[PDB]
């Protein structure tokens, strides 16, 4: 496991003199990660199997244009606030705020033009790159100027993402990454053969609009119990499930903690996740409908990829029993997530 080297190049150019998007390639002896300055998007992630054969393990696009079309957030950074906010409304310090309803009847993943769709400023580091940007007061309805730094580093088969932010005024913040994974390789048609483990005792059941009911339901006895490794398909079938799209409650301190392990026995790849976040959104790519022009002719059908968005609980801003999501001036937002790749 060696420290990565970093390379850069021009990947594309945003329409309407939007600017130049670059691509940064982080390569170690074990992995190769591709990241672009537009929405700090992870475009490619090559991992080896037992045979040392490297497969790109994330869904994505060969070109920028592909990212710009109507697509479901592929491998980008999501903010100012990940996930849903009931009624696109929340109150901060007695004041009520209103966001875009980009997902009737709610607001999702930061609004119309969220973090995944803006150009970030890159700074190359020794073993990675750091993206920075300023989300000004009012951006997407949110209060306060938010200064954000997304730092991606690579050491061996370990990709570390860290999120730092400073607000000019009290505001909610909840950043994550929406990369879709398929250990059997990006071009596989599904995730059924993946074996999953999520260290969580409780989960958040949701409502008709996909908003947490507010209940912190134990997973025992439920199809939500992923404490012991389970095979995706069997599981989903055994439980008469369509897939998942829920937030699992991590047993956390702010200290680094285990989050999940995914294993693909046929290839032998193992993905392990650690984080400082209070929850993880586990989503099975339920909404993919096979109409997207992916990489290497790949088309993406339902269940072809999964996401593990480490974050603070959805709709936290409106559910007091949830972990605090507000960032006040003077404090610092700072979370880390470790994506450790191995072979089992």
């Amino acid at each position: 496991g060696h420290m990565a080297s970093v390379t850069r190049a021009v990947f594309g150019e945003l329409p309407s003199g939007g600017g130049t998007v670059e691509k940064f390639q982080l390569q170690s002896d074990l992995l190769r990660v591709d990241i672009i300055s537009w929405g700090c998007t992870i475009t490619a992630l090559e991992v080896k199997d037992r045979q040392g054969r490297a497969s790109d393990v994330v869904l994505g696009f060969a070109e920028l244009e592909g990212y710009l079309q109507k697509q479901p957030y592929f491998g980008a950074v999501i903010g100012r606030v990940a996930n849903r906010i009931a009624k696109g409304t929340f109150k901060v310090d007695g004041k009520e705020y209103h966001l875009a309803i980009n997902k009737e009847p709610n607001s999702l993943h930061g609004g119309v033009r969220g973090f995944d769709k803006v150009l970030w400023t890159p700074r190359v580091l020794s073993n990675g790159v750091q993206f920075s940007r300023i989300s000004p007061d009012g951006e997407e309805g949110y209060p306060g100027e938010l200064k954000v730094w997304v730092t991606y580093t690579l050491d061996g088969g370990e990709l570390i993402v860290n999120y730092r932010a400073q607000a000019s005024q009290a505001t909610p913040v909840n950043l994550t990454n929406h990369s879709y994974f398929n250990l059997a390789g990006q071009a596989s048609p599904n995730i059924n053969d993946h074996e999953v483990t999520i260290e969580a005792d409780t989960y958040l059941p949701v409502d008709e609009t996909l908003i947490p009911t507010g209940e912190v339901a134990p997973v025992q006895g439920t199809a939500f119990d992923l404490r012991k490794p389970v095979e995706l398909g069997k599981h989903l079938q055994d439980f008469h499930l369509n897939g998942f799209d829920h937030n699992f409650c991590l047993k956390g301190s702010k200290e680094k903690h285990f989050c999940a392990r995914v294993h693909h026995a046929a290839s032998g790849r193992v993905l392990e996740v650690y984080t400082t976040q209070p929850g993880v959104q586990f989503y099975t790519g339920n909404f993919l409908d096979g109409t997207l022009k992916g990489k290497n002719g790949a088309v993406y059908p339902k269940h072809s990829g999964f996401c593990l968005e480490t974050q603070n609980w959805p709709d936290a801003v409106n559910q007091p029993r949830f972990p605090p999501v507000l960032l006040r001036p003077g404090e610092e937002y700072d979370h880390t997530t470790w994506f450790k790749f191995s072979v089992a």
